[PDB]
């Protein structure tokens, strides 16, 4: 009753509406250091989710502290709309320099992935005068009217969709569409769907190079390249959404580096900001210059957020985090393989760098999803002092996206906590887990 | 050529797409202190726009520095979605405590005004299962697909509009609809429009208590109260958008305090964040609890942004800024009245606190808007070291929304720079002003 209602979690219930909440257990945070969160009572936890990938440098990283304090004390105004400002320009410069399109592309800045996907779509349709768009079932591209319009994930399933939207199955090696582990069946479908619409009616294609919230799915080898070829054959812009899986997390700087294509447009978000809201679209000049005063919010490109972004990119260099994500990802995936030797629930282990997914199944032959078991597992992890969540259209993929700065010892220890969670998930009752709405 | 292209402004052109730009002159900022901006070359300017109202506490205010550094060094994670966090909860607590609905309302957090208006609409329609909405011509409620749907300003004029949207004329004492300075003609229209739709089909009404970008219009006395009565008679939720004109700027904490009604929903933004992206919807519980995992972005309610918000509210108390905005607004408006004795171009002076508008006309009898003259005026102000912009559906209202911390001497000096701009606006050529796209 009153003590529980009076604590930070119970206060959260009383003050903050459930509209934006995605809660699985009563995590109630008052501080953070490194890869640790600190609850109101002082209890420490290891954040395997790394705030869903946003805490790219963990919590209280010196580079973020310095850049944000400096920017606070001497800000170049508060916006990029009606002034140029030094940090946003230098950020935009560094991002386009990182991209193979350095010679032909510019940047738009936003507050979130949703903002950024929304802008890219609006810009392509504006530039092009066409409405049609290809995206994937399971694809999470935002939670705003404009971004949910071409999303395919459960969260957006009730949302109004874009005129000319074609949603395709994302090819899952673990559950392959039409039993084809190559994904060519999806490409054949695409072509067939394209033959049924007017020539040149599709302007855009959205893809995640790993589908994150749809269930950490690394698509079959060659699939994305061949997908991009088709798009290019029809003059369709390829937009790569690397809001979850970009900027060093995959063990390459840009996830598309694993996949033998370069996108026309690259979308970035979450960890770009290091804990502050920051997003960007890197796209051909003629796309982002087709209009002005068109996709704008007052605080877009504010210097504190832009300084945080520069800090993240600078730290990716200084601490060699692209290599560190590769190295620690391998370690993490190896620890998980050892868990699979002990716990039959583990049906699959997948991912690249520190974007890792573990799929849980009731039987390894049937692959029946283990939804109830997954929900309790993460609850028991939280009790044990490990934060991670589940994703996927079946509620049954554990997601791991820790800060790129997480140490090797922390990885080892997260795997051991995970091991104990597997051993103990049914100590969590149905009634307890039922209290949290989840997805 | 190359020197100009190499400077901060020319670099802005090369790196950042025009999509989000709203440029009137080549302002190119590298720092900021108090109510001053500092350009790349070191030239200082007084920021009368206060970054469009976002720089509520000016630049480098000690309270914002401290709160943002503290939060950076020890963040309570990075989000409110899958954890409660201490700064967001305390912010939400303080905001609901400020509102007359303290007993019945909760908070949603967003990144921008657009985000926040979008959420409120989606929440009302979700709670209610109705789509219809009332808003005003000239009303700027956002620049995202979901917020432009019930906006009425030029920026959103091409955007897809909400099914059941009714757009009304906003009653302008200076140009009154149907020659009725009371606004009752607008209310009569509303009722007539409402008689033509099915009973209970309209869920929401959006209003700015002063219309800001539609031309700093303070509506006639009693109009908003009577408008709210009608809405209430039809069970329609009144959403008050105080993203531009809220939190002390009007000389009361909440602008609706001037207008004899309490809204059902209050929307806040811009200056709430003090230079960081922050917004909030304060709305009845049953509206914000009608769903979960519904209107969510990863970095919503991040602690750095929430700490900045707490700093702003705390500074509004410590420095008594509600009174300071009233006092300095009066001063500003008096200086402007003296300008009107010298410059026939000044047709009207209006506003409340430090939300002030000056309407420029070719002739005071005709009230013909002076669009070209306004564009040059602000260009000449920029040259002289004063930043302010124009708004309004006729391009002819100078807007003044300086930091609430701007000193009385700075006000006096801004008025003198303004005086010289009026005296010298035609020193600016057509060719020079033409280089900037504006709205
Ligand atoms: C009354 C009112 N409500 C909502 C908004 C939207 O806020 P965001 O730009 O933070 O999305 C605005 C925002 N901005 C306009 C337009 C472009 C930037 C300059 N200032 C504005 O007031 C507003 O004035
Ligand atoms: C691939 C991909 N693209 C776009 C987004 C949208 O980003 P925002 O939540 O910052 O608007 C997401 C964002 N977020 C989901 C869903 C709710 C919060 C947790 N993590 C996600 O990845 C994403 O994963």
């Amino acid at each position: 009753g009153p003590a529980m209602a009076g604590n930070l979690y119970g206060r959260d219930g009383a003050a903050i509406g459930s509209l934006q909440k995605l809660r699985f257990f009563p995590l109630a945070v008052a501080g953070g250091q490194g890869a640790r969160l600190v609850e109101e009572d002082g209890r420490e936890l290891i954040d395997l989710s790394g705030a869903w990938g946003a805490a790219s440098l963990g919590y209280g990283h010196p580079a973020i502290i310095e850049a944000v304090s400096r920017a606070a004390a001497n800000p170049a105004g508060a916006s990029i709309l009606s002034a140029s400002n030094a940090p946003a320009v230098a950020l935009a410069e560094r991002l386009t320099a990182s991209f193979p399109g350095r010679g032909t592309h510019k940047v738009w800045f936003g507050h979130s992935g949703s903002d950024a996907n929304e802008a890219a779509y609006r810009a392509i349709t504006r530039a092009t005068g066409r409405t049609g768009v290809i995206a994937f079932i399971g694809a999470y591209h935002g939670c705003t009217v404009g971004s949910m319009a071409f999303s395919g994930h459960s969260v957006q399933a009730d949302a109004a969709k874009a005129d000319g939207l074609i949603l395709l199955p994302y090819p899952d090696p673990y559950r392959p569409y039409q039993d084809d582990p190559t994904g060519d069946a999806v490409l054949a479908l695409l072509k067939e769907r394209l033959a049924a619409v007017p020539a040149g009616s599709i302007a855009a294609a959205f893809i995640e190079p790993i589908q994150s919230d749809g269930g950490l799915i690394v698509p079959p080898d060659g699939f994305l390249r061949k997908f991009a070829d088709i798009c290019r054959a029809h003059g369709i812009s390829v937009v790569c959404d690397e809001v979850a899986v970009g900027l060093a997390r995959s063990g390459r700087l840009h996830c598309f580096e694993h996949e033998g294509f370069v996108p026309d447009i690259l979308v970035l978000g979450k960890g770009l900001g290091g804990g502050l809201p920051l997003s960007a679209v890197i796209a051909p000049a003629e796309i982002l210059d087709c209009a002005s005063a068109f996709a704008m919010q007052t605080l877009h490109g504010n210097p504190v957020c832009a300084a945080a972004g520069l800090a993240v990119l600078e730290t990716i260099e200084a601490e060699n985090l692209t290599t560190a994500a590769e190295r620690k990802g391998k370690l993490l995936r190896e620890g998980l393989a050892r868990l699979a030797e002990r716990h039959e629930l583990i049906g699959d282990i997948r991912g690249r760098g520190l974007a890792c997914g573990v799929e849980l199944v009731r039987n390894r032959q049937s692959r029946e999803p283990a939804r109830a078991e997954t929900a309790k597992l993460i609850y028991r992890a939280y009790e044990l002092g490990l934060v991670l969540y589940y994703v996927g259209m079946n509620g049954n993929v554990l997601e791991m996206t820790p800060p790129l700065t997480m140490t090797e010892d922390e990885v080892r220890h997260a795997v051991n906590l995970l091991d104990q969670a597997f051993t103990e998930l049914s100590t969590v009752s149905d009634t307890l887990v039922s209290q949290f709405a989840g997805w």
